[PDB]
């Protein structure tokens, strides 16, 4: 009853922060936000951009995906983003995460009726 568009709006965004608060950021986000229930997710990326210049890119470059699929797209602007890492020593339920802020082009999967984010694929 969560839709994908919701799933990512709760993995991939957040606007609230221009940037990557603190160095423990990570840490309560991939918490906070469930990434950490049945397993450590080991990357994950948030945005700190609105949710409709996020929801533009659907309509931006349109770069093949990852795994092969066509309906990725490449934002024309770089974006404020914090990507999260599982550290070495991370173990579950205790999941650690290394925080980094960057400026990129985010990547996203769109599908759907409207055409919205669903995965996010790669920063560059």
């Amino acid at each position: 009853k969560e839709t994908a568009a919701a799933k990512f709006e709760r993995q991939h965004m957040d606007s609230s922060t221009s940037a990557a608060s603190s160095s423990n950021y990570c840490n309560q986000m991939m918490k906070s936000r469930n990434l950490t229930k049945d397993r450590c997710k080991p990357v994950n990326t948030f945005v700190h951009e609105s949710l409709a210049d996020v929801q533009a890119v659907c309509s931006q470059k349109n770069v093949a995906c990852k795994n092969g699929q066509t309906n990725c797209y490449q934002s024309y602007s770089t974006m404020s983003i914090t990507d999260c890492r599982e550290t070495g020593s991370s173990k579950y339920p205790n999941c650690a995460y290394k925080t980094t802020q960057a400026n990129k082009h985010i990547i996203v999967a769109c599908e759907g009726n409207p055409y919205v984010p669903v995965h996010f694929d790669a920063s560059v």
